């Protein structure tokens, strides 16, 4: 679960389309660490774009 | 609510009707910041013209 709050007046990103390398291509980046069957950590990166 | 003081000696502007850009076209300008449902800041300009 990821509870987030977003500012309504944030502008739409100018850099289309979404790119992992380009930070300006997304509004927000977050990270949540999940675990698999053998316990190895996967750093799920979640990108929010308007 | 808006509590303002109005002076009886203020003349009627010569450049009728009211013009937002023309300073001589209005007698008093005030600004009130309100919030909509999502809470964005809206600057209502209230103009008192005799």
């Amino acid at each position: 679960s990821m509870q987030i709050n977003l500012n309504s007046t944030d502008p739409v990103p100018s850099k289309t389309p979404f790119s992992v390398s380009d930070a300006d291509s997304y509004n927000k980046k977050g990270t949540v660490t999940v675990y698999d069957s053998q316990g190895n950590a996967h750093d799920m990166n979640v990108y929010f774009v308007k």
